[PDB]
């Protein structure tokens, strides 16, 4: 069995057993995070040592713990007591979400706030949001959550269409107490509904759509062995799954005639922040670290055939651990299918009289996650020509507020009295590079313009420049669309038939990076968001852009600290961290339900192969 | 019958008849261009005056003519004698392409050049390329073409794999004479074949691909009436076709509940240049104006089912005029079909317990054109959410040269001794805007960053700015990815329910624009390529970025001259000219047959509708 196989229900149970037997999982203990560790770099051993990292939270206030367990040997390898006031709080627990609404329901100053608005508490939903690190000294070391109210006229009503502005409440989820209730003033609560399923808003459903049937009479072209190993059109890879990172890709290799060539050792979305541009004290603290604080994989939806995934679909049902160590299965949490991608190559030659056309195809691996109001779709695509692409589809319900009577520079109006604060959706991709092996380097490519003159000039010439990033301190780069800036990851010790280093080029979308002031709190906690690309020397403990504990933790602990080591990255075991996001100024068309918008990046072969890798594709 | 219907064979014949009867189409006359004129702005008349513009070339050296004909009345409206030395030569004729190879075959200094390379003339193909405007005074007023040689080992051999560097020949196609033969020196002619159909290069064709069947058991959701009027999912438009511009789109409107709302009056790719960055005297003159000089529509391929277009396809067979006025039909020259586009909107709400998912779809209208070595696919997409997108797929065979022994800064090596000069593929989209009517304006939107401070600052706030482009002189804009710059075309006199101007936002890819030195020849002839966006006040005679006669014409005559009028564009009949291209540094993977690369832009509703326009889409 492959050491990259998905964690099974049985292994989860074993971890529960081991932690219990060791006296680490008492009735007052809760599992905040549990996931397999990747095999060590020197995995040249038959030692199928299947390890698990666990974060244990204590419900009675005692110190939490980080624990590494070996399911293979049946023992606990290590256990360290965490000082959350220093390194950050553990990820938020699902069972804590309910608590904020329940506590506030009997808080006297909260009830007074609702009475001043003539709102019935039974109809007030409270969005349990992560608390960053701000000016509240009494929050340090404590497990705090922030709540924002939304009115729900009836059980099936879209509470998001009725935000209760001017009111916030901070809650201590462990000692079960309300530390603060802030009321800046009453704001009319938007009355218009936002129910996209109500036939009065949708009107008569259109009957003009004829069905589109996509089928594969002979099954798919890809094969799945060992539960998660995929083999598709020369592509070879292992589809993993982590509750924090979500779908992870291991050992991406291309079968270049007899020789299986590695390209990327491990690919994943290591982090994703959602900063809000509203300066009002009611939401200025709002910044979700979906991956870091909520754990994307935890909230993965169960995808349905025909609706979420169309065509010949093959599902993967990843196994996750609940708060007590019991295995929980995300049924159909991962969709896999290949799809037609139009024309791959084409040419009608006059001289030779030959007409040549070839269709392209892509392998799709996706999953969807729901975090409160937002829904994200993570898509990984592998193309016949050796291209790799990632794409995020952001949908759901936009986070709302009240639209001030005098208008606003940081909020869009969606309906009468209804507003939506400006925000960004910034992602961080962690590419553990293995271009034909682990001896890689990163080159930054710029288009260079030439002046008309003595040396070859009719004013038509233009070139390209390539500077090698040698040390970590100079591997923090910005995008530059004007000069068509791209980054090439190559292997200096592996050459193509023209005697040039094989490589892969990274094409970024060049969307704006983190817009917040450089001195802001979010700028610190999410410094990775301020630059388009970072390259680091590999290290087993350097897993996330922000660090291991993002919840209520001050920033710096991630990329900015890793980089300070100033290690050599010229032909070494390296890691590429790419920052890409969406600056969203909500428009009327986003209400009441937001249509999909996208972002991403792609990697294309750059002298990797000796000639077109698709000369052998057949003809329909 | 609609005044936007495709030109028929019968109308072409009528134009032939009328020109003949008027003594304008003698045996020595040839039609260089023929196409319907769009109905006048004040088309409030029942006057179905079907007019045609014609460019008549004289084979014996006499002056050419521009002629406007009325097929409805059966008369010639106007005929003017053209001074090609002033306004430019007519587009290249197909029958002229053969002439350059035939003339050179018996030229003594050409034969000497081939003998010095031990090349047999019968195996030497000559690529008939357009001659720009350079330092040759004897070319002015004359119809000249430039030829580059390529060896073809056998009838079905890829001549492109064997360029004959260091040799060029200028030819006068009307007086049938060779004006010059330049030999800068012998270069070894690359011997390796580039035959992508040869089983020795392709190896055994892979058998791993399983079929993907896309069908619509109940037919498509769109309907075609009047030969070219399309009605699909609230979208309404007329698909036109011009030999110069190719597929053109007229009257793009959206049915917003009872009210048919215009968005774009006329959309087309008004021009596309392909400048080469090689400074060598053998190719420094190379710049194809595919649309302007060769007429894209003329070389449209006949698309085949299953290969070029997959699914339930509906074809359009546009009619074109040959050089003698006879109707020529491009069979299956236009593909039209709708296709699934994944998730449109989705949300699993915790509070309401409602799970909502909707699939997106796109209407595809495409055509492919082959010009020598290059093959281009033009795709127009209409999405359910009101989004409009254009996409160009560039494929074919890369233009080759010899790779110098010492290497080069402007040429990539693809094979031993084989090179490919650096180049760009720059397109110009002409959007005749009609956002809810002809009273439109253009606003440039920039993301503005705010400093942490006294006024609302925790350093998290960010805004957006919008400057209105009022006059033509200030409507020449550059892209700015850093600030997320976009352009909004709105109607000041048409507001949405929130009392804000309805609009559409333009999202550009932000790829580098024309790289050539600002003082170069190509910079002048293709000045439109130096800026990302231009807005002009509409005018019946301002049809192309470069002008009506691009062939051997000096530049300026297009956009830079139109703009000098400095007309008011704030709430007027306006035209948006968007520049977008691909900077191509050939890689090993592009040889011998180039896999598809893409570019484009998209327009998304920006407060156009009162709420999400897709609330009425059904559920699978
Ligand atoms: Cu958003
Ligand atoms: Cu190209």
């Amino acid at each position: 069995a492959s050491p990259f196989r998905l964690a099974s229900a049985g292994e989860i149970s074993e971890v529960q057993g081991i932690l219990r037997t060791a006296g680490l999982l008492g009735p007052e203990k809760r599992i905040a995070y549990l996931g397999v560790l990747d095999p060590a770099r020197g995995a040249g051993s038959e030692a199928e040592d299947r390890r698990f990292r666990v974060f244990i939270h204590d419900v009675s206030g005692a110190r939490p713990q980080e624990v590494t367990v070996s399911v293979t040997n049946g023992t606990v390898i290590s256990a360290v007591e965490l000082d959350t006031a220093a390194t950050g709080e553990l990820p938020v627990l699902e069972e804590e979400f309910e608590v904020v609404e329940q506590l506030l329901a009997t808080d006297e100053r909260w009830l007074k706030a609702l009475a001043a608005r003539n709102l019935d508490v039974s109809k007030v939903r409270v969005a349990p949001l992560s608390a960053g690190v701000f000016e509240y000294a009494e929050e340090r070391g404590r497990r705090i959550l922030r709540g924002l109210a939304f009115v729900q006229d009836f059980p099936e009503d879209s509470a998001w269409a009725h935000p209760v502005d001017g009111l916030v409440a901070y809650v201590d989820v462990v000692s079960k107490e309300v530390t603060r209730v802030i009321d800046t003033g009453v704001f009319p609560v938007p009355a218009e509904h936002g129910n996209y399923t109500d036939p009065e808003l949708t009107g008569p459903l259109r009957t003009t759509q004829k069905p589109i049937s996509i089928t594969q009479p002979e099954g798919p072209s890809f094969t799945v062995t060992g539960g998660n190993h995929i083999e598709w059109e020369k592509w070879s890879l292992d589809v993993g799954f982590d509750v924090r990172e979500g779908v992870v890709l291991h050992n991406i290799a291309f079968r270049d005639g007899d020789r299986l060539r590695p390209i990327i050792n491990r690919a994943s979305i290591a982090e994703m922040v959602v900063p809000y541009g509203d300066p009002s004290p009611i939401r200025s603290w709002q910044n979700y670290f979906d991956t870091g604080e909520y754990l994307v994989g935890q909230y993965a939806n169960s995808l349905e055939l025909g609706c979420d995934c169309l065509g010949d679909i093959t599902y993967l049902s990843p196994v996750i651990s609940d708060a007590f160590g019991n295995p929980r299965e995300i049924r159909n949490g991962i969709c896999m299918h290949e799809e037609d991608w139009g024309i791959l190559a084409k040419h009608s030659d006059l001289w030779s009289g030959i007409n040549y056309t070839r269709r392209n195809r892509r392998m799709v691996i996706s999953f969807f996650t729901t975090i409160g109001n937002y829904d994200y779709g993570f898509y990984w695509y592998l193309y016949l020509d050796g291209t790799i692409e990632f794409e995020a589809k952001a949908t759901g319900v936009v986070f709302t507020s009240a639209f001030p009577e005098g208008g606003s520079d940081n909020i869009s109006q969606l309906a009468p009295g209804l507003g939506a604060p400006f925000h960004q959706h910034i992602f961080s991709a962690r590419l553990d590079m293995a271009i034909d092996g682990f001896t890689n380097r990163v080159e930054e490519e710029d288009v260079v313009r030439q002046t008309m003159g003595p040396g070859n000039e009719r004013g038509n010439a233009f070139s390209r420049k390539r500077t090698v990033l040698t040390r970590e301190s100079e591997a923090v780069r910005e995008a530059d669309a004007r000069t068509g800036r791209t980054w090439i990851i190559s292997n200096p010790e592996s050459k193509n038939r023209l005697n040039e280093p094989v490589g892969y080029k990274l094409h970024a979308h060049n969307q704006p990076t983190l817009l917040a002031d450089p001195g802001s709190s979010i700028a610190r906690r999410a410094a990775f968001a301020t630059k388009d690309l970072w390259v680091t020397r590999y290290a087993d403990d350097e897993r996330y852009p922000t660090g291991d504990f993002v919840n209520q933790h001050s920033g710096g602990a991630g990329l900015p600290s890793y980089i300070a080591q100033d290690r050599d990255i010229d032909g070494q075991d390296i890691v590429v961290w790419h920052t890409f996001g969406l600056t969203h100024f909500p428009r009327v068309e986003d209400w009441p339900i937001m249509p999909v918008d996208t972002v991403g990046f792609k990697l294309r072969p750059e002298g990797f192969f000796d000639r077109s890798p698709v000369l052998d594709v057949p003809a329909n």
